[PDB]
């Protein structure tokens, strides 16, 4: 069946905004999963997830009778898909569980950890989420065997299809580095926003880099991609050799057994994979990654033994039953246990990743004092665990149930309680009045707000309002936020701020974060007036405003907006065109086609482009709120041509004279050109859309301005 | 980017069920298209189009100063991909506007046609559709040419994205026959659904089967073609004179002068396409086909001169300007006026698939006698015109506004009015009770109602149990159907009608197609109530009985179900694997995932299998509404393999034992392999679902009752 994609491979693609409705969703359109996660008897589940942990089932022979080690490694891929680019990835929304997760090699036999689980899961039906309950198994294997966690938040809603998810260009499993779509350039410089360093792979190659087993440089790979997933030194550190501790690799006889990955595996297999031909295809004879190590001496058991034996033996490269490499101490005893044959022992082994922690200078500064200090090791552990398995989640109001730690994190940009009432709708109006009176422009009060508002992004829930973190470094630096314009708005909105808290009574104030939304709210209904028409924008309170000392700096860089369509602003030259980045951006902030449509249109006729730029501003009447983008993008009577000095600008030029109209980008004119976008563009274009679009406007204003009110929920 | 799609491409693709969801539509969700529409001033917009026939644009000047040729054209294209096989195609979702068909090459130039109408689509916005306009201008340019049509019907709502369509596997455009994806095998036998020649094409190729100008050949394409798109020989000859009573071609020049279609044209062309080098690029020099010939003396004005010409001389092969095969008359004289020149003239010029018209000898008696009588001919094109463009429209209760025929067509499926007092709640309590005294089984009841009810596809809107049409040939015999059991239903049934009816006062009376409907509902308050459920099923009397007069006899073959998954059902062996087919069908019915989810399951433990078969009866209580088939399904204690005599046939044994559970189809297996039907099977499998999936059940049924009861809309 030829498609659109087949015969126009490059045109742009709206699907991606229009997933996750609720014609996919089988749950009604009034369920509420936070509601009921807080009825289940999260107790109960962990008992039977205990007795679980010990339950072998033939199908899938336990290791060492216990499924713990499988079940922390599901737990760590179903989390270590994210990157901090995108904030895409991650176990929020359980994915492992669709395609082409489900089928990726480094997940292979994780379809069976996920069938184990299906009695339990079916026992507590729609009270635990899989995406909660793939954590909650993780954190209850590391309980059953010893170690005590940090804690965990249930909250994460199940989604029913696959999200739309850039994971590379190239077209082979696992391709190695340096081919025609090699995801690798200059110096092993890796493309944002990936964080793995071959396709289907979680981070780095277990044999070195692209097999090449040098324990120095897969460490480069190591900090790399952690980095790339939010981790430091100490925290990679602690989370490779916390994992590590338990369970073992599956290498027992050659790859070439292994069949198809679940979502190419015949009907009969009912969605599992990897069928394997060798001996009896599990247990002993199990093959997934093809190494065959077992790090520990007591592998279902919580120890310091994985740095004991790092550092107590040298090591030397030998190869696993499929021809992998790896390590193994050969001056040792054999000490450590067979996972099926009480008879057998083994000596110690390592994957080429585990001597890294001993080879690279940083990391053995850490490893060395987690070896002599295991006590340091399990808190490291415990937190970045927690850190991994809650990275997406968001603000910690939508952290649900009894276990959720109380120690507030700088990781999650924190934001302080509010101890004092409210402003009222009165009050709302009267502070609206005084930032109108000030002289604070429309343009200026709608771009403030904008920029305050449009970090967020829905794939990990960072960002938006709440916090005032826009005067705060380094937001507050942002080119897209054009910092000296937006330090004199701040000012005036602070003085505002001041007079009206210094009147009250009875301990009422307003956050800075709440003033800069209800200006920019104030900005709208002034447009509206000044086009004749009378409107109340909504407004929330409550945001509080975070301080410096909670705001991580490095950890925001991920969220400055160096593309952003919606303010006709790219920093700088990129690969992909402007039209597909504002679909990215669309899709990121959580808006449908037709809300990014009507919002565009908006925004270029209130003055939100960056630097005042005219491109895009076709309308005779700025600041007032009205559909001329669309009707003047529209109207056959213009010509557009792209300019010799930059083929990414157009003039619209009269048919008929020749005389300059307007100038627009490719964020601008795509709403001309694409056979959808225009198709919406003529919605709002029409003689009878002037209410509809200033309604439809108001109502994408408003939900941008709440993305993050997770308190309101 | 590498997508599911491209790693996997042969799994199931469900995004079809959820395209034109409340996301991607920028209407909100209670806006009424019919009655935005009963609100236009219809008269008001038919003066707008009359005037601008001809007010012609220096970018796309109007051939002879009069653009009715165009725009007879475009609707003509509209209305013309559909496909009798399965009702997808037409002009009923204004379709052309999007890929693929915007940028068919049969569709060239017909861009600039819908950019014309912008400035009315905008003036009246809402109130009138894309897809109702160019029908509408259609008919205007037909009648400011001296034409009377038949008449018009508004109601055709506009969509918002390109439907999923199967249009052929070809991967090169108009590729012709006898390639790797060959439409045509054997005889010349053009492969079901398609109703086209050549990938890209409306019908026929206008020089020949694969080019070769041989009219006798060319007219069985145009009879199979035609054919499958619901139109006999009267029809065929009729549509195709009449409309080549008008306007003229395009090939002024060679085809090599014109650059990229709509979908791959530059930013800047605006939405439009095949912009051309060839001199101006338009006007006197345009090149839309290719050929160019004009028919008439006068090609704005409707005449009898296309007969007058076909049979007056002879025609002698030739080449246009672009090499292309055409006509021209054997010693005529220069009488063609010129489209911009009024010191030019022309010979008369036809297709080689006008010439079909007279040289093949079915056409030519019809010719003949249309060339002698040309007010039957005048007669035959009004009623397939208007029958071409109204043809997906679905029952008369959808037609609106006031230029709607009162006549009464065959075409149209047509349900008697209703004359006479309905059943009210109190009758139908009793009917049902009447109905499960019988002996009649819930087996039967459901069977015989989703034979009834599930013949409608929302594509043409056709099919459905209003009309009773089961008991009338040839639904009565279609295997699906089990002709013989069916038959002793609607035996007990229709003495259960009698009865009632002849005990009544007043002119109250039931329809044998609401009792129908009614029987299957009590079957399933019966099925409920076995499972010790408590269900009252919703019921909407007002359906009417049609004759079998009323009931075109070949045109209802093209409903008959061949593959029905939800009674797990395949008539015989066919390219597409059985669960493909299965989303087809939920498709053509309207449903979600979700919806198609739990209906099959439903079905199954319900006994609608044609046949009594076993194969997904997953369940000891068969005829009692459980969520049985979704806990058996994903019980990990049965494993499944394909049987020795057939690989589309499974069996489900325990894993432990080697007892034989369980067999079942691809149909059955597909919701616990593919891992997003599995995801939805898991939520109606769980053990607090019981509930959830009776009235998820009930609802979905009740849907399909209803789907053609556009008489309650
Ligand atoms: C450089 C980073 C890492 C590499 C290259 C890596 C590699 C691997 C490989 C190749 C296996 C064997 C899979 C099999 O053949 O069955 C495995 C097992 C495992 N890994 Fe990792 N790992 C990494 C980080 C982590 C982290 C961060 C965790 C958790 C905190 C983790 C926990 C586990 C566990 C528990 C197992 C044992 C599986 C079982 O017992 O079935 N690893 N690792
Ligand atoms: C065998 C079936 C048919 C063939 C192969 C065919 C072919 C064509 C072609 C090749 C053109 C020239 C396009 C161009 O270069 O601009 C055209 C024009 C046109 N056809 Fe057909 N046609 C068919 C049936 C129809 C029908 C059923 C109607 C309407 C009832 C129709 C009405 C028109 C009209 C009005 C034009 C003129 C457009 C103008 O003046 O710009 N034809 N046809
Ligand atoms: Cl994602
Ligand atoms: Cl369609
Ligand atoms: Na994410
Ligand atoms: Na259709």
């Amino acid at each position: 069946g030829t498609s659109n994609r087949d015969w126009w491979p490059n045109q742009l693609d709206l699907s991606i905004l229009h997933r996750h409705s609720s014609l996919s969703d089988p749950m009604g359109k009034d369920f509420n999963y936070a509601q009921a996660f807080e009825k289940l008897d999260l107790a109960a589940v962990k008992r039977d997830l205990h007795a679980l942990m010990t339950t072998s089932q033939d199908w899938w022979p336990a290791d060492f009778g216990h499924y713990g080690g499988l079940f922390i490694r599901m737990a760590w891929h179903s989390a270590g898909t994210y990157r901090t680019a995108d904030g895409r990835g991650g176990a929020g929304e359980g994915q492992q569980r669709f395609a082409p997760l489900n089928s990726w090699p480094d997940n292979a036999n994780l379809d069976k950890a996920r069938r184990l689980l299906w009695p339990i899961k079916q026992k507590y039906g729609r009270a635990i989420s899989w995406a909660d309950l793939l954590i909650l198994t993780g954190n209850v294997a590391l309980e059953s065997m010893g170690f005590k966690t940090f804690g965990f938040a249930g909250g994460r809603a199940d989604t029913w299809e696959p999200e739309d998810v850039y994971w590379g260009s190239e077209k082979i499993w696992l391709e190695l580095s340096g081919g025609p779509n090699s995801r690798y350039s200059g110096d092993r410089q890796l493309e944002n926003p990936l964080a793995a360093v071959q396709m289907g792979l979680i981070y780095v190659n277990p044999e070195g880099p692209d097999g090449n087993p040098d324990p120095v440089a897969a460490a480069r790979d190591i900090r790399d991609t952690f980095a790339r997933m939010a981790m430091n030194d100490e925290e990679t550190v602690a989370l490779i050799a916390g994992g590590h501790t338990f369970g073992k690799t599956h290498g027992a006889g050659p790859a070439s057994n292994v069949g198809a990955e679940p979502e190419a595996a015949g009907i009969e297999a009912q969605g599992l994979g990897w069928k394997s031909a060798y001996r009896t295809g599990k247990g002993a004879d199990a093959i997934t990654s093809g190494l065959e190590v077992t790090w520990t001496t007591t592998p279902t058991q919580w120890s310091h033994n994985f740095f004991e034996n790092l550092f107590g033996y040298e090591w030397e490269l030998t190869k696993s039953p499929d021809g992998a490499h790896q390590w193994v101490a050969k001056g040792a005893d054999a000490v450590i246990p067979d996972a099926f044959d009480p008879s057998k022992k083994h000596r110690p082994t390592m994957l080429t990743t585990d001597l890294s922690l001993r080879f690279d200078p940083a990391y053995e500064k850490i490893s060395r004092r987690f070896h002599e200090n295991p006590e340091q090791f399990a808190d490291a552990f415990a937190r970045a665990w927690f850190k991994l398995t809650h990275r997406d989640m968001g603000p910690r109001a939508r952290y649900l149930g009894p276990e959720v730690p109380a120690e507030v994190l700088l990781w999650q940009d924190p934001i302080p309680a509010v101890d004092h009432p409210l402003i009222d709708a009165a009050d709302a109006a009267e502070l609206k009045a005084k930032v109108l009176a000030s002289g604070l422009t429309v343009s200026q009060l709608v771009s403030t707000a904008w920029a305050a508002a449009s970090t967020f992004r829905g794939s990990d829930k960072r960002g938006g309002a709440n916090g005032a973190r826009i005067r705060l470094a380094p937001q507050k630096d942002w080119e897209a936020n054009q910092p000296e314009q937006l330090a004199a708005v701040l000012e005036t909105l602070e003085a505002i701020r001041t007079a009206f808290n210094g009147a009250q009574r009875g301990g009422k104030q307003v956050s800075l974060a709440d003033l800069i939304v209800l200006a920019g709210c104030a900005g709208v209904e002034q447009a509206a007036k000044n086009a004749g028409h009378a409107v109340t924008v909504p407004f929330a309170p409550g945001r509080a405003d975070a301080s410096q000392e909670q705001t991580d700096v490095e950890s925001m860089a991920v969220l400055e907006p160096v593309a952003d369509g919606f303010r006709n602003y790219l920093k700088g030259k990129y690969r992909v065109p402007a039209e597909v980045l504002l679909v990215d951006k669309a899709q990121l902030l959580t808006l449908s086609a037709p809300e990014m449509t009507v919002l565009l249109g908006g925004l270029r006729v209130l003055g939100a482009n960056v630097g005042q730029s005219r491109h895009g501003v076709f309308t005779a009447r700025e600041q007032a709120l009205t559909n001329d983008f669309f009707v003047n993008l529209l109207d056959m009577g213009t010509e557009w041509k792209p300019t010799a000095a930059d083929a990414d600008v157009f003039e619209g030029r009269d048919r008929a004279t020749g005389e300059l109209k307007w100038t627009g980008t490719r964020v601008d004119l795509v709403f001309g050109s694409h056979s959808q976008l225009r198709a919406l563009a003529e919605v709002y274009g029409s003689a009878d859309a002037q209410e509809k679009f200033v309604r439809d406007f108001v109502a994408v204003w408003n939900k941008v301005m709440n993305l993050d009110r997770f308190d309101l929920a």
